[PDB]
């Protein structure tokens, strides 16, 4: 039995300017750091950056769907949006379904986002607008 | 204020084989699925399957080191780490950290990890035997 999601880990090209995309943009708290990445946390959420030669900024037209969305509220969401776009984060995607969704990137070009709303949330909105096909697996 | 992980979208290249990996194989829970995708649900974590016709089975050499790590008990690692074998499931690395680590491919190339311990545990097993220059961001309350 999996209880959940025990941490991420986003290959990274330069962990100097990386760490302070996290910690000073996103405000995570920052626990440890190494040689070859470091330790973040947001809430329950543990990020590890890896310094990966690997890894290469990837624009978000070379790179497929993949995404990693962090939970924030309502209220929150205008300004913290604001601070991105003011901050010069690159937008990859425009929000066009129901909730706040904000995509952005990383230096590397991870694509991130910022959403307003719980997957029981989500479910209900589509219960009363469904995508084509779209099939519900209730337990009651 | 960020409050933490909201969801997981994984790009997947065909819908069906993915929802039955990490439904049947991985014993996620499924709540919903349509033409373009699947929503499904592992603890406090929101997994979402989209279907891109961008995504390309990659093999683990042509990808870089991310990765997505799932929790799991102590007691069901090993069976389950044998379970994930049985079924044919690759690895694509080899664990050598502390606490038990499965690290396996999904049907499109995603890399994904069993681990068992949580960041505060990993923390304090670094105090004792530190990496190469790691330094500790203490507050001390
Ligand atoms: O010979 C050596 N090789 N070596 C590698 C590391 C290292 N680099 N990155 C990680 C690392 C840490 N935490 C994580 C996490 Br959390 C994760 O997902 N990946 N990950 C990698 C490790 N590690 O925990 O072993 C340290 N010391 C050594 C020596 Br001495
Ligand atoms: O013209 C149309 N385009 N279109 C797209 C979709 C669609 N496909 N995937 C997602 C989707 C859902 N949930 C999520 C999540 Br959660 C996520 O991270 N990505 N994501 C995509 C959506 N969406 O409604 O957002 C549906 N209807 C239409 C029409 Br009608
Ligand atoms: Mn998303
Ligand atoms: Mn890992």
């Amino acid at each position: 039995m999996l209880s959940g999601l025990n941490h991420l880990t986003l290959a990274v090209s330069q962990l100097a300017p990386s760490v302070a995309f996290y910690q000073q943009l996103l405000g995570m708290t920052l626990h440890a750091r190494w040689d070859s990445g470091a330790y973040l946390s947001c809430g329950d959420l543990w990020l590890c950056l890896s310094l990966d030669p690997q890894r290469r900024v990837t624009p978000p037209e070379e790179s497929d769907y993949t995404h990693y969305a962090f939970s924030i509220s309502e209220a929150d969401f205008a300004s913290f949006a604001a601070r991105l776009e003011a901050a010069g984060v690159a937008v990859w995607k425009l929000n066009r379904s129901e909730g706040a969704s904000h995509y952005f990137l990383d230096p590397d070009g991870h694509k991130l986002e910022l959403h307003v709303g719980s997957l029981a949330q989500r479910l209900a909105a589509c219960r009363e607008q469904p995508y084509k096909g779209m099939v519900f697996f209730e337990q009651h």
